[PDB]
RNA sequence: CUUUUUUUUUUUUUU
């Protein structure tokens, strides 16, 4: 039985008296009994303990909580905003009801009533153990342990790619259905679609310039394009180009109400759920070469060392020559001095040559190189992990093998210059209109469990510091490099130091009081925001608004500055939302791969003891398991401690009793070999030691 | 009714 909420004046009354704390709710997984809300001041979390005293509360619901007489201890008292999208996908079993357990721990079990089951479930149910349901959640009562739920359809078999796939884009809120109607009414009608004549004197004509566009090959949406001219001073004309897709978006009809209700796009391992219809997406927008585009654009005029002489923005309409890739880019690149032959180069239009745009990637390459290197002494921190990609089968969809993502410098080479646009852009629009204007801004790091790496990294002979983020990322750089154990030195590093970086946010300036709480504090740039990804996001539509008004093509917004702080907190979730789906697909489409594909042997790195078992960190792919001692051969085994510093000490079973026992020493930073192994659960392998 | 063990894994760019 939990207890009966208050009333809406009672919370608004107590929040300004300050006898109640609001804050979003967050639930531990590995232990469902407690849940954490973060603080106003940041000592220390607030503490709310059972599940009786979180009272009906989802994780990741803004709720409104008490804190007990006497870590402080609260519990919820009321819930203003539901955050939680109801959902979850599980099983059915037995117990007037019937029992429905989720895949997820946080969510509760739930009871269904036996008109929503199918009709043969009620006898022989062996056959609906490897079933997966969808549940939405409706009501939960006062006085039941168990909400009540709705059974929406049958996903599949559960192991399977797509049903899996499915219910996880089910799970967390993604509108995977199709566009209505009343939608594609309010596209442009006619298949062959044409510039009208009208815009020929509105837009600045560079159909003659050379202007390409550098993008995965896997790739059907375009929402960029560059040019580089060289002068007859020493200097160089550059050019940035993003695809205008606010001419097709009018404000207040459904089209747009669509495109701000799914945020952003979502990528996936085999597939993509898309912002806007196929057409805008891949044919009007979409800077495909061989084709006229109206875009909205960037023009500077740099010196070698990439300094800026020249800014203007404006309307512009273009016409691509080639698709170049990341591969053929490099090939340039790396080839300064050779005529590399048309073989093995995409398609180019007959007005151009491959000249200009191998000299053009050269010059471009040069400038970015400077760039980037101003950047990082000017203090921008940059954690980048491990990401692993793979290679399917065209006939069953399949993962065949996975390889490594490999960061080269084509994508630095676009990186430096969408920074350079979008930092342009920030400050044009924040002095044009200073109170209605979207932003994006980085806290600081957490300053409690910064201190507890502090002291971790204090010991065992690590020389880094944590007062700024530059000075961060130049210890990161010269402390260790350039070997085979010092890369993973790094990995495992930058594993434990992303851990206390907060999330970056979009907010209105018309908002927030002080210019302190503008900054970004990971590029360490005091403005910041998103213009050069129209397709992909609706925040870049909503700045290509602001600046089209500030240019004076049009009238100024006439939306309140809490409007566009309730789509920027719109926004935020659906990002983060989108970010946890690719997460879970990568793991879904790993855990395929090792399951049909045996065991896999590779070098591990040990980055955590505990008495009974010790987490790795799995070099060639990205993984970390842990390892325990009872899946282990061994005589014995002893845990050991001095210096704060951890030891495992391994004695394990020979082969023979005529030969003493081998022994084996674990501590931290150590390199093993592991093979992963899929066991009987369909989705679920363990790491064993060779 | 629920895991072979105390929360926070982030930033940037293109898809």
């Amino acid at each position: 039985i939990f207890e009966t909420y208050m009333s809406k004046e009672d919370v608004s009354e107590g929040l300004k008296r300050g006898t109640l704390i609001q804050g979003v709710l967050r639930i531990n997984p590995k232990k469902f009994h407690e849940a954490f809300i973060p603080s106003p001041d940041g000592d220390r979390d607030i503490f709310i303990d059972g599940v009786v005293a979180r009272n009906r509360a989802l994780n990741g619901d803004l709720v409104v909580v008490k804190l007990l007489p006497e870590q402080r201890s609260a519990k919820v008292v009321y819930i203003l905003e539901k955050k939680h999208s109801r959902a979850a996908t599980g099983f059915l079993k037995l117990l007037k009801y019937a029992l429905f357990s989720p895949s997820d721990h946080r969510v509760p079990r739930i009871y269904v009533p036996l008109k929503d089951c199918p009709q043969d479930f009620v006898a022989r149910p062996k056959d609906y153990a490897n079933t997966l349901f969808i549940c939405r959640i409706v009501d939960w009562k006062e006085d039941c342990n168990f909400a009540l739920g709705q059974l929406a359809k049958s996903l599949g078999q559960a192991g399977e790619i797509e049903p899996e796939t499915e219910g996880i884009l089910t799970e967390y809120g993604v509108d995977f259905s199709d566009f209505s109607s009343e939608v594609l009414e309010c596209l442009p009608q006619g298949l062959p679609w044409t510039i009208p004549p009208e815009e020929f004197s509105k837009r600045r004509d560079l159909r003659k310039d050379c202007i390409f566009t550098i993008d995965p090959s896997t790739a059907r949406d375009l929402n960029d394009a560059l040019s580089c001219k060289p002068l007859a001073d020493g200097n160089f004309k550059v050019g940035v180009h993003i695809a205008d897709v606010s001419y097709f978006v009018p404000e207040g009809s459904d089209l747009d109400k669509v495109a701000a209700e799914r945020a952003t796009s979502v990528y996936l391992v085999q597939k993509v759920v898309p912002m806007l219809p196929r057409l805008l997406c891949e044919e009007l927008c979409s800077l495909n070469p061989m084709s006229d585009k109206l875009t909205f654009s960037v023009i500077w005029t740099l010196t070698p060392e990439g300094k800026i002489l020249d800014e203007w923005f404006g309307r512009t309409i273009i016409r691509s020559c080639t698709k170049l890739s990341y591969e053929h880019a490099q090939s340039m690149i790396e080839s300064p001095t050779e005529k590399i032959p048309a073989k093995e180069l995409p398609p180019i239009s007959p007005e151009h040559s491959s000249e200009e745009v191998h000299q053009a990637v050269l010059n471009l390459h040069g400038i970015a190189k400077q760039l980037r290197q101003q950047r990082f002494v000017d203090g921008a921190l940059r954690l980048d992990q491990l990401k692993l990609a793979f290679t399917l089968d065209h006939e069953t969809g399949l993962p065949q093998g996975c390889h490594i993502y490999e960061y080269r410098e084509s994508n630095k080479l676009v990186e430096e210059f969408m920074l350079l646009a979008n930092m342009a852009v920030a400050h044009k629009i924040h002095r044009a209109f200073p109170e209605q204007a979207l932003l994006r801004r980085h806290p600081p790091p957490q300053t409690r469990m910064l201190s507890d790496l502090v002291e971790f990294c204090d010991q065992m002979g690590l020389p880094v510091d944590f007062s700024s983020a530059g000075a961060l990322n130049k210890s990161l750089t010269q402390t260790f490099g350039d070997d085979k154990y010092s890369l993973a030195r790094k990995e495992v590093l930058t594993n434990m130091c992303s851990r206390p970086m907060q999330m970056a946010l979009y907010f209105c300036s018309g908002l927030l009081q002080d210019p302190a709480q503008f900054r970004h504090y990971a590029l360490n740039v005091p403005l910041y925001t998103h213009f050069t990804s129209p397709i992909r996001r609706f925040a870049d539509v909503l700045v290509h608004r602001l600046l089209a008004a500030a240019l004076g093509y049009r009238e100024r917004l006439d939306m309140a500055p809490d409007t566009l702080q309730k789509q920027a907190d719109h926004c935020n979730d659906r990002r983060m939302a989108s970010k946890r789906v690719q997460e879970l697909s990568t793991s879904l489409f790993f855990a395929v791969l090792v399951k049909e594909s045996g065991p896999l042997e590779s070098e591990a790195m040990v980055m955590g003891i505990l008495k009974q078992a010790f987490d790795v960190l799995v070099l060639r792919y990205g993984v970390q398991k842990r390892i325990y001692c009872n899946a282990l051969a061994l005589r014995s085994h002893h845990f050991q401690k001095v210096g704060k510093k951890p030891e495992l000490t391994l004695v394990w079973e020979p082969e023979d009793m005529e030969q003493e026992p081998a022994q084996q020493v674990i501590t931290i930073f150590s390199l093993v070999e592991v093979v992963l192994q899929a066991e009987s659960t369909a989705l679920k392998y363990s790491a064993i030691l060779k």
